[PDB]
């Protein structure tokens, strides 16, 4: 496989790249430079992970060291809900670059179809629990984030959980300038998103599948969850393979054309995570994965769930 996939503003994506939600401050720069010292090219950050500042320091320093230059690198960050307001998304991206130690991203993503109201908290709350809506729609904030491509901070933008109607109403905004180059939704062998994705890929939008691994450091998560990493099923394909269930499961993504970011702050782990270049998974290793699918997201929110652009209905 060649290591980068075409996106539809003209640049190369790395297909491969490390995610950092719930990387602890303490140990997400020797991640990162890790990453970089065994070949990543690409990370996946956020505003509201709370960690861009660390994820920084070690881009900064192997970028110092030349190990790598910039233009090798693909970094990527989110607008977070409380920020879909016309008057407060740039704000949001400078302050993701800044702390990245970045003059640009690759891709900049809405993080959420639902706008909240503004302030301090994420999640802002009425007294009966209740996230509180911005009367804000998504294709005002749609038009706030083409305006950050055009300022130079984002070389693309795009979306992340929007549902097939949210991504049409995109496609169909009077007066659209640009396509979302991206959505990034939750996809993995239980919650496959076969609509979704070919809705986008028919569209040329790329999708990113995130929580690849099903995010088993989630905070929510439950003992009776379904594990994808602990799924025999998976096992026995990358016995067959000679690799581990990480490397298949990160691999299956890039084998549909997707662009996969496994979060890991582990120097073992990152450094297998990337040995996914010397093997394939065949067809029938790729359907049998996909006939996996359960309907079954990492994430949801039930405080969102009245907002009327909630998108999991
Ligand atoms: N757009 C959105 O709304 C969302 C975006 N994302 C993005 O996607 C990224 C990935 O998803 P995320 O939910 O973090 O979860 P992942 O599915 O990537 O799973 C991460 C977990 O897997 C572990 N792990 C990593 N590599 C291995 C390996 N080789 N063997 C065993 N365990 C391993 C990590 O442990 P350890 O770190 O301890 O090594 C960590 O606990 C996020 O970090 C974020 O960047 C995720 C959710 C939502
Ligand atoms: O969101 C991430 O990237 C990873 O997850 C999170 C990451 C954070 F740093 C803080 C909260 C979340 C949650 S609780 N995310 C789920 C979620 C948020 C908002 C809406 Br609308 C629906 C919803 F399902
Ligand atoms: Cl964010």
């Amino acid at each position: 496989m060649a290591s980068r996939i075409l996106l539809n503003n003209g640049a190369k994506m790395p297909i491969l790249g490390l995610g950092t939600w719930k990387s602890p401050p303490g140990q997400v720069t020797e991640a990162v430079k890790v990453a970089i010292d065994v070949g990543y090219r690409h990370i996946d950050c956020a505003h509201v992970y709370q960690n861009e500042n660390e994820v920084g320091v070690a881009i900064q320093e192997k970028l110092r060291e030349q190990v790598v230059k910039r233009e090798e690198l693909f970094i990527v960050s989110k607008l977070w809900c409380t920020y879909h307001e016309k008057g407060l998304v740039k704000g949001a991206c400078q302050k993701t670059l800044s702390d990245l130690k970045l003059d640009y991203l690759d891709l900049y993503l809405i993080h959420w179809p639902t706008g909240f109201k503004p302030g301090k908290e994420f999640f802002p709350l009425d007294e009966s629990g209740n996230v509180v809506p911005s009367d804000t729609n998504i294709l005002d904030t749609w038009a706030a984030m083409e305006e950050l491509v055009d300022e130079g901070l984002v070389k693309a933008i795009g979306i992340s959980n929007f549902n097939h109607l949210q991504v049409e109403m995109i496609l169909n905004k009077p007066g659209l300038k640009y396509k979302p180059a991206v959505n990034q939704i939750e996809c993995h062998p239980y919650l496959t998103q076969e609509k979704l994705i070919q809705y986008c890929q028919s569209k040329g939008i790329v999708v990113t599948a995130y929580s690849p691994l099903g995010s088993p450091d989630r905070p929510w998560a439950k003992p009776e969850d379904p594990s994808l990493l602990e799924d025999p099923r998976i096992k026995a394909i990358a016995a067959k393979h000679n690799k581990t269930t990480a490397q298949v499961l990160i691999r299956f993504p890039m084998q549909r054309n997707l662009v996969v970011i496994p979060k890991s702050v582990t120097p073992e782990r990152i450094a297998e995570n990337f040995k996914v270049f010397d093997f394939e998974l065949s067809s029938q290793d790729m359907t049998t994965l996909l006939s996996y699918n359960r309907n079954w997201r990492v994430c949801a929110l039930l405080s969102c769930t009245s907002h009327k652009d909630y998108p999991f209905h």
